Formats: C-alpha cells, structure tokens, sequence
C-alpha cells in the first residue's frame, strides 16, 4: 500500500521536475555526466564536469521520506513513489520546482518549439532585447505596445458582447527594416513567451495545427514567420483554387479555419510576418483574423538621427543631423540593416563616420 | 551499492574516451585487431597489428581500482562502473582523456561532418595549410583575418547594444581561384575547426538543420558549399516563389530563418562560396545574415610574382617581373591554378618555365 | 581468462584470413563443399 504518482512526457511541469531532480542530485548511485566547456586560449578548456541523474531508481532523501524516483527510456514517464497515502509532499516537490524553474527564467525569454503535436523548449532561455535598442518609426511601437496592453487588459468587454477574445497582427516590409528585432523585443517586453511554427514542415496538418493552437501554453505568443511561401495565390485564385506549393498534408482551407472558425480557442495573440503584402489571399488578412496591420519601411530622417545617438552615445546632436543629412542625400532608400554594418565598421570612431558616407 | 557512469553516443567527450581506453587496452581479455599497412615496394608491406579493445567487459586496473568498462552495440552506450561512491575517479580518467586527445590534435585540423542530426569526426585530424601558400591579391587576406579577428575579440559590444552575435562571410569569383583553399588555410591559421554541411542531403530538413547550427562544436566554422546548386532563383523569382530544385526535405523559408531568424544561436561564422553571384536571391545576401563579400578572380602581376617567388625560392627578382610580363602580355585571363599546374611541369627547372610560356 | 580476437567483415586482412582458414582446413569437423569444374 503505497502511492505511485504517474508523470509521463506530456506535462507542462515536466521542465520543472526535471530541473529540480538535477538540483537534487547528490544521493544517486547511478549517474549521467554533466560537464561543460568554455574555451580561453592557449589550449586551455575549463572543465564542469557535473551529475545528471540518469533515468534511474535513485533513492532520494527528501525530508527523511526515502523518496523513490524512476525515468524510464522514444517514449518517457518519471514516476514519483513515496510511502503511504499523504500527497503532501508531491504538492512541496512541485511548489520547490515552481521556485526554482521560474527563478532560473527571470530577465530571459523562453522560446517553444513544435514537436510532433505539442510544445516543448528549444534550448536555453535566450537574453531580452531592450525595446529601445530597436528604433522604428515615429509613434509605431507606442502603437502596438498600446493596442496588445489593452487587448490584455480588457477581457471583460469581450464577454459581454460574445465577440471571441483573440487578436493578430501582421507586420510587412522590405527585407532588413525591424520585424523579428521588433517582435522579439515586444515579447521581451510583456513578458510573454514565443512559440515558433513552421507551415512548410513535413509533418503539419490541419488536425495537428488545430490541436497546437488549442494547447499553446498561457502567456506567451503565436509567430508565424513567411506566411506567403507556403501557399501561392493571387494570379492562381484567379483560375484554380489556392495551391500548398510545398511539402506538407496542409490545406488553405484548414489554415483559415485554425486561425478563426468554429473551433477556434480563446486568449491568443497571433503574429504573422511576411516581405510580399499582394500576394496574400484577401481571406486571409480580413478583420477577424489579423485585426492590425503595419508597414515597416526604409530609413528616415528621425530614424537616422536616433539611430546614430544610440551607437554613440555623448555626442553632439549637431553630428546626428549632420549625419542623416549625408545620407539622406547621397542615398534615397537604405534600411537600417545597412546602416548598422555601416556603423559596426566604425567601432568608437565618432567624426569618422560622418567624414566616409560613400555607400552608394 | 556502486556508481554506474553512463555515457551514450551522443557526447562530446565520447572521442575522448574512446582514444583513452584504446590508450589503457591492456590487461583486457577481449581484443580487437589494429593492423594497418605502409606499402614501400618489392610487395613488402609493413604490419603494425595492435590491440583496440572491443566492446566488452573488459577489467581495467587503473590505480588499482578494478574499474569495469563496457561498451554495447546502431546505438551505442559506454559505460564506467565502479566501486562505492567516489566520482574522483572520473574526473581523472576525463582530464588524461582530455590531455591525450588535445596532444594529438596540435598543429592540425579537425574536420566534423553532418551525421543524422549530430556532428562526427571525419577521418584523423588533417595537416595545415600555411597562410602565406596561398597567395590572393594584394591586402585581401588581411582584411578578413583582421574582421574576424575584431569579431572574436569583441563579445561585450555585441551585447551592450543587443545587436546578435553572429556573423558571416561569402566568397564567389570564376573556378579555380582560391576559395576553399584559403578557407583552409585560414582555419588552420585561426586554430578552428572545419564543419562541413550539403544542402543538398537526403535527409536534411528544416528541424535538423536548426538543430545542427544550434549544436555546432565550439571553436569552429560552419562551412556551406555551393549555396546556388541548391535553389533556383532570380528569373523563378519573377513568376512563382522559390523551388527547391533537388532530392531533400528543404524550403528556401526555412533555410533563411534558420541562418538569421528568432531560434538562431550566438557566438557563431557561417562561411558561404558560390560561384554564380547574381544566381542568389537577394534576400539570402542581405546584411544580417552575409557581412562581408569579397571577390576572388583571376591573376594579376604582383599574384603572378610573387607565385613564381613562392614556387622557386632564392632566384632573383628579375626573373619574377619577366614571367609575369610574359605570361600577362601572352595570355589576358588566367587562373593560378593553371599557373600551379604550368609550374608542377618544371619541376626544380628556374629559367625553363621562363621561355616556354606558350600556354595559350 | 582467455584471448578473444575479434576481426569483423570490415577489415583489410579480412581475405587473408580466409585464405589462411581455407589453407588450413584439416582437422575440421564442419565442412563445406569447394568443388569445381573443368570440362
Ligand atoms: N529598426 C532597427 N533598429 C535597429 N536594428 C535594426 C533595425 N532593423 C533591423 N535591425 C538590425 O538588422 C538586423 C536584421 O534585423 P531583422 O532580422 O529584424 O530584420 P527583418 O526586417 O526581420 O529582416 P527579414 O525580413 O530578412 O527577416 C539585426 O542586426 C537587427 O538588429
Ligand atoms: N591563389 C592561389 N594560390 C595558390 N594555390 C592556389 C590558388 N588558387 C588555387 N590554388 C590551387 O589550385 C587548386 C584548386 O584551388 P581551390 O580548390 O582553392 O580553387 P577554388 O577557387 O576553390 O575552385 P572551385 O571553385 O572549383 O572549388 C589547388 O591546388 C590550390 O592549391
Ligand atoms: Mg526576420
Ligand atoms: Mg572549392
């Protein structure tokens, strides 16, 4: 008579156990190797080596309760058995890997990954992009930033209307003006987290797409990256119905009724990128589906001068006018991507950039 | 009561190990053959049979410790079993590891290549190519090795503004230039390692090439070979989007998130070499994911003199002005490795190249 | 406590020892046929 807590792979405190079984390590007899490396010069690797438990039997020693844990071998199940019928202790061991797991993920944003029908982490938390690092154009991210925070903030108007409670956004442009540095920065920002889908792989379908839209995890977004790659359109409608164009059991049809159809879920943010706006289906970018759309473009004049104070800082503003007068007379257009290189050539060398502004 | 140290396939340190282990194959029952052959002439060739150990059980007495090591068998699975609970022991048998595989790797590189989702060895460590052999034109070298040089000793810029640390470089110009042989060359200058990754695989997607650029080993390059074999592009482009134009589970889209996108690491040189620059899409070459472009071409005067300088040590300088005035007013375009060739002719044979310079 | 020496499929010597186990095949009891034919 005893109690057997069953976790298998499919958990959301799957990441949390784990780490907080590799915290409680010491106690194991059997043992999976955990060294490291970091490269100095000279030959000289710094070692760290440490102790994974390997998925084992391992006796733990948790509150004097001789605590048997057991991970199985790709289909996998941590087991937690325990004496007697008390509970208690399972709802410490959780609260321990709540503590722990969301300390370790504190200033970092985590990014999700789709795995077959399901959504797990893709590698370590990753550093957040100060928002003001990215300079868009006047009054666009005040904009954005304004109309999510007050999507978040108001769930109560959506209910008592029946409208359901969604968003999606969709940002286009020329290639190197901001989208991605834009959308990572927000999400760094809100504090949400990103889940990264493809609709080219190989092993999509509509089913799959509805079932991982419906279970995405709570406070983070939806990004969709190159929308129009994966189905032709436009001069095809005309004549034929929207083609896949790729490898994958994908349909138009599933896609425009995943993102807002009858079995469509509630409270999710949903980003959509692409570098073509004529060649999206005009169903597709209706109201209800994409709620806002903006245009990132090349430089400006304000962009120039912001941008050139953030690169370097304590100069004059005479010099950042100066500069975006140069450039904006030798050149028409020029992205910020461009410009960024530009300066990277110039490392700490104010007055030298605005002396060598041949870049035609 | 004992430790049982697992160590899969799936391990940096399993080469490590595994040239250990062939190093203390003695006192071990079951054995491997290790012959192998040095042909001279006469139909004598040497043997030099020797012991790898096989996968078995065999009984190590390293410092009189009776230490059980057995490896199965495609999955593969070592194993360190030991006695009590000391784990010193294997910090030990990890740093000999360590200081035997780095003493065999010195003044060589290693060359990695891509295995289902996972980089392996490929073949023993490879000579390296002096710098100064090859020979480009004039204040070309230079400039990269001091960029990537600038890049590597620059970390703390990257993140005081958020730009991502990465970087990349392309190298095009007509067949038989320099390309890959300065791409050696430099790496064995910069003390790197070489990954080599095809495009074109039969097994390569979307998923595993993301994987593999985000598991790349430390210390080392990411080598793409003929980036325009792999899609067909520019009058496509005009009409339909981008096909993939071979045998492989690959997209274009995918293919550019993955070189620059939300998932990409850091602290990372991706290499590209092709030979049709205006067969690639813009958006591949974009400033991001491409920094630099250089052009390589074809011969020059002070290519060609210093060549003849490089082939023929100590003759005088003379010499050198007349082939390169010769071969120039013979001949307009001409690769230096046709020049290679003309010289392998004349072997050890100054003043003999320098009148049979009828090559047109 | 023996010796056991394992040479799989994937060796140089691998023809050369079956040349040598051909060479020295008396006192074996299992056999197989190596007949051939001139007409
Ligand atoms: N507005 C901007 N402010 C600062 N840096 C920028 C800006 N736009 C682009 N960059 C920089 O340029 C590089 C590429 O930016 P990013 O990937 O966001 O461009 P993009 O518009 O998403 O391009 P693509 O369409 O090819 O994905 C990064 O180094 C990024 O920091
Ligand atoms: N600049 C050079 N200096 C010395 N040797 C050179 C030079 N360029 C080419 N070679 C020699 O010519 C041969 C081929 O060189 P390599 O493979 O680097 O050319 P490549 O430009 O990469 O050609 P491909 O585009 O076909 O790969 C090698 O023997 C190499 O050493
Ligand atoms: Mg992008
Ligand atoms: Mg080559």
């Amino acid at each position: 008579y005893m109690i057997t807590l069953e976790v298998p792979a499919r958990d959301r405190s799957y990441a949390w156990l784990l780490s907080w079984l590799t915290r409680h390590s010491t106690r194991t007899q059997h043992l999976s190797v955990e060294t490291s490396y970091l490269q100095h010069e000279s030959g000289r690797i710094s070692t760290k080596f440490e102790f994974i438990p390997s998925p084992g039997n391992h006796f733990i020693w948790y509150q004097g309760k001789w605590i048997r844990v057991e991970r199985n071998r790709p289909w996998e199940s941590v087991t937690f058995t325990a004496l007697g019928t008390d509970r208690k202790v399972f709802f410490n061991i959780l609260e321990e890997a709540r503590a722990l797991a969301l300390q370790q993920e504190e200033g970092k944003t985590v990014m999700y990954t789709a795995v077959g029908s399901e959504w797990r982490t893709f590698g370590y938390p990753r550093r957040r992009r100060p928002l003001d690092s990215v300079v868009l154009q006047q009054g666009l991210a005040d904009r954005i930033v304004k109309d999510i925070r007050e999507f978040i903030d108001n769930p109560k108007w959506y209910i008592d209307r029946g409208i359901p409670y969604r968003r999606g956004y969709l940002l286009y442009g020329p290639p190197g003006c901001g989208k991605s540095s834009f959308i990572t920065a927000l999400a760094g920002e809100l504090e949400h987290s990103i889940c990264l889908l493809s609709l080219t792989d190989s092993s999509l379908s509509d089913d799959r797409l509805n079932h991982l839209l419906s279970v995405a995890p709570q406070q983070s977004l939806v990004l969709l990256e190159d929308v129009d790659a994966a189905f032709l359109s436009r001069d095809l409608a005309v004549e034929n119905p929207i083609k896949y164009q790729g490898l994958g059991r994908l349909t138009f049809s599933g896609l425009l009724n995943a993102l807002d159809g009858v079995a469509s879920t509630e409270a999710r943010i949903v980003f959509m990128t692409t570098n073509y706006i004529d060649r999206l289906d005009p169903a597709l970018i209706r109201p209800g589906r994409v709620d806002l759309k903006e245009y990132v473009g090349y430089c400006s004049h304000w962009q120039l001068t912001q941008m050139f104070q953030r690169f370097y800082p304590g100069q004059a503003p005479s010099l950042a006018e100066n500069f975006a007068e140069h450039v904006l007379k030798a050149t028409s257009e020029i992205s910020p991507a461009q410009v960024q290189g530009y300066f990277m050539l110039y490392k700490n060398d104010p007055m030298g950039a605005v002396h060598n502004i041949e870049s035609l």
